[PDB]
């Protein structure tokens, strides 16, 4: 179905683009690749974005890397959970 994970800052190159950062774990899971968009869900707020690979240092932190446009979208802070989900 769909994972949990933790919002972390947007890398200031990443601000401003419709995409978030995940592990290659994480795409996995989801069953996507980079390029590919995914879902970002929070209660009855979502947001469509394209999945992007997270640096090396950031891998099985358990997060997704979105920025603060994403986040007003959403409604969510640094630190909040969101679920991710490919798009149907």
């Amino acid at each position: 179905s769909s994972v949990e994970l933790r919002v972390l800052e947007a890398r200031p190159e990443d601000v401003g683009r419709k995409i978030v950062r995940m592990d290659k774990q994480t795409r996995a899971r989801l069953g996507v690749s980079v390029g590919d968009y995914v879902e970002v869900k929070k209660v009855d707020r979502s947001v469509v974005a394209r999945v992007l690979p997270a640096r090396p240092e950031d891998v099985g932190r358990g997060i997704v890397r979105m920025d603060k446009y994403l986040r007003a979208a959403l409604g969510v802070s640094v630190g909040d959970y969101v679920e991710v989900k490919k798009v149907e």
